[PDB]
C-alpha cells in the first residue's frame, strides 16, 4: 500500500509554493489602501 503514496518528492516542493503565492498578496494591502 506504499505505491499509492510514495509523495515524498513532490508533496515537498508544493509546501514551499503557498509561502511565494502568499507574498504577492501583501502588496496588495499596501497598494489598495
Amino acid at each position: 500500500n506504499e505505491k499509492k503514496y510514495h509523495l515524498q518528492e513532490r508533496v515537498d516542493k508544493v509546501k514551499k509554493k503557498v509561502k511565494d503565492v502568499e507574498e504577492k498578496s501583501k502588496e496588495w494591502v499596501q497598494k489598495v489602501e
